[PDB]
Order: structure tokens, then sequence, then C-alpha cells
């Protein structure tokens, strides 16, 4: 990724929004940007809240969405303009309508420009619209899970990652993280009681991708082995990257 200290960067808090949909995405001494998102099928609706932390009204308040050319073909974002004048202490809301066309890895960038005290202010932050947001959890019996797991033939469709735990192995937190990620969390499927098994379908306009995941904790080494088996190589890769950063 991008080298150097990531503090005051465009992605300081991006990671906290992969498994949850609400929270403060960015905050400086003048503005606070909060989010509330909801997804269904291959669609999403993200409410962006711009809070004026001062006692002075902002002018020319202009939020613009910026997506790489490649991203634009896989993700369609639409929004209505917000009023350019924001009173001090006020919070204005912007709604972004999202339509996932095909699977994607990049993230849109929200750029906000405004005038405060006669000065030009500029902020750019990555919006947490990630592939997993388009998940439909799919509950299924142990037998059905194993039958599907064993239907994978393409080696590219399986992605494994063995990594060090960033957080304590708190069972309940882990279960909550997996459910927040988007897939169904299947209870009592893997013969080893320490492992977590998940299943879901990633929805896009052009294709529906069945996904299976297995998370195996190594308590002594404080490491995890995450395996993704999906019907599309690029989805297995993206989902494995995203989920690995959460434990």
């Amino acid at each position: 990724g991008s080298p150097g200290i990531r503090l005051g960067s465009s992605e300081d808090n991006f990671a906290r929004f992969v498994c949850k949909n609400n929270g403060v995405l960015f905050e400086n001494q003048l503005l606070q940007i909060g989010l509330k998102s909801e997804f269904r099928q291959n669609l999403g609706r993200m409410f962006i809240f711009y809070g004026n932390k001062t006692s002075t009204q902002f002018l020319n308040f202009t939020p613009t969405l910026i997506c790489a050319d490649d991203l634009q073909t896989n993700l369609n974002l639409q929004t209505k303009p917000v009023d350019p004048t924001v009173d001090g202490g006020a919070q204005v809301q912007q709604v972004v309508n999202i339509e996932c066309i095909s699977d994607f890895t990049e993230a849109p960038v929200l750029n906000i420009q405004f005038r405060y005290g006669g000065t030009f202010q500029n902020v750019s932050v990555k919006l947490p619209i990630t592939l997993n947001k388009f998940f439909q959890p799919t509950e299924m019996a142990s037998q059905d899970f194993f039958q599907r797991w064993k239907q994978l033939s393409n080696p590219q469709q399986e992605v494994q990652n063995i990594f060090k735990a960033k957080h304590p192995m708190d069972t309940e937190i882990t279960k909550a993280k997996i459910i927040g990620f988007g897939s169904a969390l299947l209870e009592e499927v893997d013969p080893n009681p320490a492992n977590f098994v998940g299943a879901g379908i990633i929805h896009t306009k052009t294709t529906q991708i069945g996904c299976l995941l297995r998370l195996e904790p190594n308590l002594q080494a404080q490491m995890y082995r995450l395996t993704l088996r999906t019907s599309k190589d690029t989805v297995s890769q993206r989902l494995c990257e995203l989920l690995s950063e959460q434990f």
C-alpha cells in the first residue's frame, strides 16, 4: 500500500468501516464526517453527515465523489447536491446511492472543499464502500457447506492467508466481526470447535458470486489461517484481503 505514517491521511479510519456501517469517518478542527450506510442486494445507500464544529458558517461547501476510471465501470455512485452554506454547529446530510456493477477493489474518494473565515479548506478521504457490503448471508447445513466447499476446482478461486492476530482472540468479538463482514456465520460445521465457517453470495449487477470462508485460529502462535473459496478469483482475493485486516 501507500508507504509512510498514515495519520492525517485519506485512510486513517477506513478499516473501521469494513465490518460496520456507522461511525465517524474523519474529523479535523473544523469538520466532522460521519457515516450511516445500508445495503441490499447489489445496492447501497450511504448517508454522509458533515458537521460544522465551529461557530462560523462555511461557504462554497462542495463534496465531490472521485473514482478511478476502472472503478467507475464497476461501481456506480449517484448523489444530490448539498447546500453550499453550512451554519456553525450545523450538520448537513448527503445521500450517496450505490450500485455495484461488478466486483471491485478500489475505493471512491470523497473530496470536500469549502470556505471558512475567508480561507479555502480541502479534505480528501476514502469512502468505505467495500465488496463485502454486497453480501447476502446464506445459512446452510454442515453437509451442504462441505458439498459446496468441495465443488471448487480452479486453484485461483481459493485464497489463503496465514497472519498474526492484531486483536485478542475474543470469541464473541470474532463472531461479531464475521457477521458484520456480511456472510452467514455457520455454527458447528467445522469439526474443530475453534474454527469459524461462513457462507454468502456477493451480489453485483453482472454476476452473483458464491463465497465460502474458513477462519482457523492458532492460539499458541496467536495467528489465523483464513481461506476463501468463491466462484470468482478476484472476489476470493479481495475478500481475503479485507477480512484478514480485521482480526
